[PDB]
């Protein structure tokens, strides 16, 4: 089975809403809402990768950021590490930048059913805050 290390941001601005865009609809986990982020190439760090995959998707550089949680999750046919980086400061203005639906979501209202199963402890320990 295929075994993926993913680094996804979760973009917090000062009102306490997140950038949430909306996965293709070909694609694993479609339609769901999400954190943006991929995966960890060979060469790179969790660290740079976030960085590197914010800066392709939705056109920011994330800076001074911690680690807010690390989990594995076992979907039907692949095995994924998630590395959730909280991002609450950043150089640039989030959008679209690959052409895909984002707009900001008010903490206190996200859906975890909106989201794949894997971001349910995450979800849940951001309304925490
Ligand atoms: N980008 C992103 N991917 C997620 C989240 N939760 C989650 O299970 N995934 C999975 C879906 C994909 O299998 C993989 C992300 O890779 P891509 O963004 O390259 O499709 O991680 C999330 O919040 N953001
Ligand atoms: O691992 C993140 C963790 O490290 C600290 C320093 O203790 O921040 C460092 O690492 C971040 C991720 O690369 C950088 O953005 C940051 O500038 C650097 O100091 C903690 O702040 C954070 O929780
Ligand atoms: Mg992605
Ligand atoms: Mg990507």
């Amino acid at each position: 089975m295929k075994k993926l290390q993913i680094a996804v941001g979760i973009i917090r601005n000062e009102n306490n809403e997140i950038f949430i865009t909306r996965r293709a609809a070909d694609a694993h986990m479609a339609n769901k809402l999400e954190f943006p982020g991929g995966k960890i190439e060979m060469g790179e760090t969790p660290e740079q990768a976030v960085v590197r995959e914010l800066q392709e998707e939705v056109g920011i550089t994330p800076q001074h950021f911690s680690l807010f949680e690390k989990l594995e999750y076992e979907f039907p046919d692949r095995h994924i590490t998630l590395w959730f980086w909280l991002v609450e400061r950043w150089e640039g203005e989030p959008w679209g930048k690959e052409g895909q639906p984002g707009e900001w979501m008010s903490l206190v209202g996200l859906n975890a059913d909106d989201f794949p199963p894997a971001n349910e402890p995450v979800i849940a320990k951001l309304k925490r805050l």
